[PDB]
C-alpha cells in the first residue's frame, strides 16, 4: 500500500523459536474464530490505513500497531511461541483504540464488544499441557 504507512508488524521470521501449544490452538479456534465473526470486526480485521481514512498523526500516536489481521497471520503461520504473547497482541489493539479515540465514538464501542468477548474467552483459557 502506501509508502507513508508504517510497513505491518512482522509476521514471518525463521530466526524467531517457534511453537505450538494448546492454549495458542485455543486462540486461533476459539477466541479469533469468535471475534473475527463479530458483527464489529471489520475495522480491526487488517492494519489502520491512516491515509484511506485520512488520518496522519494516527502513526504519530500509536507506536505499537497491532490488528486481529495480523494476530490471524501470527496463529495460522506459527510465529509465537507462547499464549502470552498472542493475548499481548490482542490487548495492544485494544489500547491503541481507546488511547487514539474519544470515549463513546463508535470504533471504541466496537472495540469494547470485542474486549468483552476476550475477556470471557480468555477467562475459559485451558491449563497449559
Ligand atoms: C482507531 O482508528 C480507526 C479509525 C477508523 C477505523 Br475503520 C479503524 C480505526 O482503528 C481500528
Amino acid at each position: 500500500g502506501s509508502h507513508m504507512n508504517p510497513p505491518p508488524p512482522e509476521t514471518s521470521n525463521p530466526n524467531k523459536p517457534k511453537r505450538q501449544t494448546n492454549q495458542l490452538q485455543y486462540l486461533l479456534r476459539v477466541v479469533l474464530k469468535t471475534l473475527w465473526k463479530h458483527q464489529f470486526a471489520w475495522p480491526f480485521q487488517q492494519p489502520v490505513d491512516a491515509v484511506k481514512l485520512n488520518l496522519p498523526d494516527y502513526y504519530k500516536i500509536i507506536k505499537t500497531p497491532m490488528d486481529m489481521g495480523t494476530i490471524k497471520k501470527r496463529l495460522e503461520n506459527n510465529y509465537y511461541w507462547n499464549a502470552q504473547e498472542c493475548i499481548q497482541d490482542f490487548n495492544t489493539m485494544f489500547t491503541n483504540c481507546y488511547i487514539y479515540n474519544k470515549p463513546g465514538d463508535d470504533i471504541v464501542l466496537m472495540a469494547e464488544a470485542l474486549e468483552k468477548l476476550f475477556l470471557q474467552k480468555i477467562n475459559e483459557l485451558p491449563t497449559e499441557e
